[PDB]
DNA sequence: GGGCT
DNA sequence: AGCCC
């Protein structure tokens, strides 16, 4: 799918790894929406500052 | 190391921003992926469950 | 490599 | 001049 934006083997697998979890599809889908949203408020911090280029600063979590 | 699907990510941005993405800004989000994943685990293994579900990924904040 | 921020 | 497409 062209809506995933985590690279799902890497996930499953650290969530494997440290957790001795398995990883539901909908776990994916919640973790490519919080990229999305995190992108998304990066390009207004970006912009806000008057600059073409989304940077490690632009992306803050709360 | 990399979370995130690097291509998808700077399309994204291109896309719905007009702007670049700096190589931090992949390293960053790669480092919010992590530590969403061990929240996950955190929640999951709390409620004794042996998989990570959507409702351990707690994003609202 | 070839520009750009 | 450090860094992005």
């Amino acid at each position: 799918m062209a809506e995933v934006l985590v690279v799902t083997s890497k996930v499953k697998k650290l969530i494997k790894e440290k957790g001795q979890m398995n990883t539901s599809a909908e776990t994916i889908d919640v973790l490519s929406k919080a990229i999305e949203q995190l992108c998304l408020k990066g390009v207004e911090s970006a912009k806000a500052d008057g600059r073409k280029t989304v940077m490690a600063r632009d992306i803050v979590i709360d």
